[PDB]
């Protein structure tokens, strides 16, 4: 059986720490039902999930802060609906997985779920927010697994998308329209 190693990460907690450092960057105070606001304890539990998010996190966050423009331009105006959202979500994702998975794509897969949370807010559609991220977490969880299992998981993507490793190839951005 598997017994210690470099590989074990919950992806519920990969997308709601996403989803809720990427909410607060935009003024958004997402309640993802645990809410302690009393516990200030940064005790060396869980140090390498924490780089999982940081350096995640971090990598979208540098190409989208590149591409800013490209992005408020379809977020700003990507047209949100709780009828259809789960239906244009997947559309998103297809393309991000169409011509193959890879770590970059992985990234947009993270991004965008956070682009339809800040665009939820917006349109007083904070209730979306949960749906999102819920969805990110069953689809990272659901197809993006195994992928993940075979490409080093997210330790070899940590290694990829260090603090050290400098703005590096980026992901085909998956121009829907
Ligand atoms: C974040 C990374 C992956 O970079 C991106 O490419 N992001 C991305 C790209 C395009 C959109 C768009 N969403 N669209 C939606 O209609 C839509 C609706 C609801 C939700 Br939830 C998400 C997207 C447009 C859309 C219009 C018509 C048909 C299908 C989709 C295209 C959104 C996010």
């Amino acid at each position: 059986m598997a017994h210690a190693g470099r590989t074990g990460y919950d992806n519920r907690e990969i997308v709601m720490k996403y989803i809720h450092y990427k909410l607060s960057q935009r003024g958004y105070e997402w309640d993802a039902g645990d809410d302690v606001e009393e516990n200030r304890t940064e005790a060396p539990e869980g140090t390498e999930s924490e780089v999982v998010h940081l350096t995640l996190r971090q990598a979208g966050d540098d190409f989208s802060r590149r591409y800013r423009r490209d992005f408020a331009e379809m977020s700003s105006q990507l047209h949100l609906t709780p009828f259809t959202a789960r239906g244009r979500f997947a559309t998103v994702v297809e393309e991000l997985f169409r011509d193959g998975v890879n770590w970059g794509r992985i990234v947009a897969f993270f991004e965008f779920g956070g682009v339809m949370c800040v665009e939820s807010v917006n349109r007083e559609m904070s209730p979306l927010v949960d749906n999102i991220a819920l969805w990110m977490t069953e689809y990272l969880n659901r197809h993006l697994h195994t992928w993940i299992q075979d490409n080093g998981g997210w330790d070899a993507f940590v290694e990829l998308y260090g603090p050290s490793m400098r703005p590096l190839f980026d992901f085909s951005w998956l121009s829907l329209k």
